[PDB]
C-alpha cells in the first residue's frame, strides 16, 4: 500500500559502532571530487559512526597536519531503489565552508558517465546559507551550472542546523518532487528538461556526505568551528504507488 515503509536504515546500534557495511560503502581520498573541495574522505570511525542514540554521525574535522577529513557514504551495489519517497531525517552541520548533502547517482554510473547516468540532489546546504537548502537534478544537457534547481528557505528565519529536519524526493516515473519537512519546494518532470533525455526512470544509489570547501560553499574561515557533525536519524524509502 502507498505509505508502506519499503526499506530503511534506522541507524540502530551502540555508541561508537560503524555504519552497516551491508548497506554502506565508504568512499575515500582527497582527489577527484571536483568543485575544488578540500576534504579527505576516510573510512575511519572518527568521521562516521553511530552515536548510540539512533543516529549516524558524519564528522568533518581538521587534523593536526592541517588536512580536513570527513565521510562520503554510498549504497552503490547494495541498495538501489527505483521510485518511492526517498526521505532522510538530518540535523545538518553549520559554518563557513561546510557543505553537507543527501543525494543520489544513477545505478549505471560510472559505466554510463556523469551526467548521462543522472544525479538527484535531495538536500544540499552551504554554510553561508544557514536558513536555506537546495534540491537539483543533473542530466545530459542540464548539468552543473545548468542543473535544474530549487531552493527552500527557513523555518521562520531559523537555521536548519539547530535540529533534525526531513528531506525527501517523491520520485515516480517521469517526475520528481522535493519536500522539506513535508513541504513541496521544487519539481521536475519529463516536460521540464526540454529536448534533453530524461534519465531518472532507472535505479539510483544513495549518498550522504559532508564536504569541506568548494567553489559553491567557499572555504573555511576564522569563524568555522570544527569538528562539525551531520546527524542522520534515518534514511527511508516509502511506497508511493509506483
Ligand atoms: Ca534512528
Amino acid at each position: 500500500a502507498p505509505g508502506d515503509l519499503l526499506w530503511s536504515d534506522e541507524f540502530d546500534g551502540a555508541a561508537g559502532s560503524a555504519p552497516n557495511p551491508a548497506v554502506w560503502n565508504h568512499e575515500t581520498g582527497a582527489h577527484g571530487w571536483g568543485n575544488a573541495e578540500l576534504q579527505n574522505y576516510t573510512a575511519s570511525r572518527a568521521n562516521s559512526a553511530l552515536d548510540g542514540q539512533g543516529n549516524l554521525v558524519i564528522t568533518a574535522r581538521r587534523e593536526g597536519d592541517g588536512s580536513y577529513t570527513s565521510a562520503r557514504m554510498t549504497t552503490q551495489g547494495k541498495y538501489q531503489p527505483q521510485y518511492g519517497r526517498i526521505e532522510a531525517r538530518i540535523q545538518i552541520p553549520r559554518g563557513q565552508g561546510i557543505w553537507p548533502a543527501f543525494w543520489m547517482l544513477g545505478g549505471s554510473f560510472p559505466g554510463t558517465p556523469w551526467p548521462s547516468s543522472g544525479e538527484i540532489d535531495i538536500m544540499e546546504n552551504v554554510g553561508f546559507e544557514p536558513h536555506r537548502v537546495h534540491g537539483t537534478v543533473h542530466g545530459p544537457g542540464y548539468s552543473g551550472g545548468s542543473g535544474i534547481t530549487g531552493m527552500y528557505q527557513h523555518p521562520q528565519g531559523w537555521s536548519f542546523a539547530d535540529t533534525f529536519h526531513t528531506f525527501a524526493v517523491d520520485w515516480k516515473p517521469g517526475e520528481i518532487t522535493w519536500f522539506v519537512d513535508g513541504q513541496q519546494f521544487h519539481r521536475v518532470t519529463r516536460a521540464s528538461v526540454g529536448a534533453n533525455a530524461w534519465v531518472f526512470d532507472q535505479p539510483f544509489f544513495l549518498i550522504l556526505n559532508v564536504a569541506v570547501g568548494g567553489q559553491w560553499p567557499g572555504y573555511p574561515d576564522g569563524t568555522t568551528q570544527l569538528p562539525q557533525q551531520m546527524k542522520v536519524d534515518y534514511v527511508r524509502v516509502y511506497d508511493n504507488g509506483s
